[PDB]
């Protein structure tokens, strides 16, 4: 465990537009500064000072469903992007169940479109309805980290937004046993 230092494969589940691919990109970049069948799959490896991460993001639902259903991925940690602009839409609900069956123990939720969402009243509201799916279908939903940034900003520059990706990394290290 000491070389890898604990090696963690963290699984990113969206609907179609939320920014996972984006979320996925941002995390690495942030990470670099601060520290440093047919199957279709996209892979990134990332490191916090504690854990080391392998990350999988799939261009499509079809991918998530097949990839999650067989064996592709193995996903200890599932990082979830629900985007404020919309709300949790089908692909998110589906992804949540599928996860439960899959045996995806931990889903950590990240809320993207806060480059576009001014409204504590909405956010709570995106944020509540997530909590509501998570439970009905699987998960705690209470004692479950919800992180709001905006991935797009974070790469792109400087920012407060960047900082949040840091919580995401942080929770990861914590939330995931
Ligand atoms: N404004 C804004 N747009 C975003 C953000 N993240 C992603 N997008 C944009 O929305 C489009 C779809 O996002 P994407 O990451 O590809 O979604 P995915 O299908 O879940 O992988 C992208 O081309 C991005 O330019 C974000 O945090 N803010
Ligand atoms: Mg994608």
């Amino acid at each position: 465990f000491e070389r890898t230092k604990p090696h963690v494969n963290v699984g990113t589940i969206g609907h179609v537009d939320h920014g996972k691919t984006t979320l996925t990109a941002a995390i690495t970049t942030v990470l670099a500064k601060t520290y440093g069948i047919t199957i279709n799959t996209s892979h990134v490896e990332y490191d916090t000072p504690t854990r080391h991460y392998a990350h999988v993001d799939c261009p499509g639902h079809a991918d998530y469903v097949k990839n999650m259903i067989t064996g592709a991925a193995q996903m200890d940690g599932a990082i979830l992007v629900v985007a404020a602009t919309d709300g949790p839409m089908p692909q998110t609900r589906e992804h949540i169940l599928l996860g439960r069956q899959v045996g995806v123990p931990y889903i950590i939720v990240f809320l993207n479109k806060c480059d576009m969402v001014d409204d504590e009243e909405l956010l709570e509201l995106v944020e509540m309805e997530v909590r509501e799916l998570l439970s009905q279908y699987d998960f705690p939903g209470d004692d479950t980290p919800i992180v709001r940034g905006s991935a797009l900003k974070a790469l792109e520059g400087d920012a407060e937004w960047e900082a949040k990706i840091l919580e995401l990394a942080g929770f990861l290290d914590s939330y995931i046993p």
